[PDB]
């Protein structure tokens, strides 16, 4: 098993990590031969001597696309929505011209043509929320460009759930948590949860991820270290989902509908063929690249899920940083949360090491 070097390639690679960037609390999840090893570190709230643990509950950030891509393609699985589908079909309001050839799939893949990042802190509501998308201008023609957004991807999700009838915090938790067995993840931690609920750490100071349109989509998704990786063994080896949907689900959300030189764009996840060299991951996942509008080259049709494949994904909110990421063909992956926002290329540097040491 090697369990006792490997629990100690966990402390060898995090401990130096914690301190080198100021880190609070660190809870690590390794699947190893299928089962999965949790290791805990510092603390969820220094404020009160509370320490990292299990059940403590980590803000998701943008990793909550993931359940999205997911929560889409259990709902494409059904029949209920199509990947070519014009948007216009499932929110005939959008009426303008511009709209058009847009289709779902864009909308799931920043690819409709430079959807902004963040959705306007301006807007607060529904008509201002069409608003916003009725004047909203490309540069770029569909399927030509990708990048990557908020906007983008938040509308899919909610427009993705409107067929079934019940809004995202149901269907996706009726649709996806339960049947995974995920009982501690959250999109509204309720109050007799909240006491898992570290704080995150920016300026010094002590913040928490805030309501905004579309968020829930985006970077809703709050939860512990042990759930996680069992989000994470679903995805990995999905023969194993009892659900039919969904097993579809995590099928459509790994296939891959663009390339983008390097990487493959999924349903919320993304991923590079294995091998691959760690600068090349390590490198992309700088911002001066992940922001980055770039062409796109796409496979028609979606190949379907490559075994041999990185498939991973950053995520961040004010104060918390995680990561995920597991090569499918060889029974392995690890799961980072971090009670603090810090560098992307940094938390991809040290779970390769991490990683690449299970082989
Ligand atoms: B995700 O990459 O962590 C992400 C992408 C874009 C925006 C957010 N958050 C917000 O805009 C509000 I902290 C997270």
């Amino acid at each position: 098993v090697s369990e006792k070097q490997l629990a100690e390639v966990v402390a060898n690679t995090v401990t130096p990590l914690m301190k080198a960037q100021s880190v609070p609390g660190m809870a690590v999840a390794v699947i190893y031969q299928g089962k999965p090893h949790y290791y805990t570190f510092g603390k969820a709230d220094i404020a009160a001597n509370k320490p990292v643990t299990p059940q403590t509950l980590f803000e998701l950030g943008s990793i909550s696309k993931t359940f999205t891509g997911v929560l889409g393609g259990d709902a494409i699985a059904r029949g209920e929505i199509s990947l070519d589908d014009p948007v216009t079909r499932y929110w005939p309001q959008l009426t303008g011209k511009q709209w058009q050839g847009i289709r779902m799939l864009d909308l799931a893949t920043y690819t409709a043509g430079g959807l902004p990042l963040q959705v306007p802190d301006e807007v607060t509501d529904n008509a201002s929320l069409v608003r916003f998308y009725q004047n909203w201008q490309p540069q770029w023609k569909p399927g030509t460009t990708r990048l990557y957004a908020n906007a983008s991807i938040g509308l899919f999700g909610a427009l993705a759930v409107k067929p079934s009838g019940m809004p995202y915090e149901q269907a996706m938790t009726t649709r996806v948590l339960k049947p995974l067995k995920l009982d501690h993840t959250w999109i509204n931690v309720p109050k007799a949860e909240e006491a898992h609920y570290a704080w995150g750490y920016r300026d010094g100071k002590a913040v928490r991820v805030s309501p905004g349109m579309l968020d829930a989509q985006a970077y809703g998704v709050k939860t512990n270290v042990q759930d996680m990786a069992n989000w994470v063994m679903a995805n990995m080896a999905p023969e194993n989902v009892a659900d039919a949907s969904l097993k579809q689900g995590i099928a459509l959300a790994q296939s891959r509908y663009w390339r983008i030189g390097s990487m493959y764009q999924g349903l919320g996840w993304e991923m590079l063929n294995w091998p691959v060299e760690a600068n090349t991951v390590v490198e992309g996942s700088d911002s001066k690249v992940a922001l980055a509008p770039l062409p796109v080259v796409e496979v028609n049709p979606p190949a379907p899920p490559v075994k041999a494949s990185w498939v991973h994904k950053t995520g961040s909110t004010g104060g918390f940083g995680s990561y995920v990421a597991f090569i499918p063909e060889k029974q392995i992956g690890i799961v980072m949360l971090a009670n603090t926002s810090y560098p992307n290329p940094a938390r991809v540097e040290a779970a390769y090491h991490i990683l690449e040491a299970l082989q």
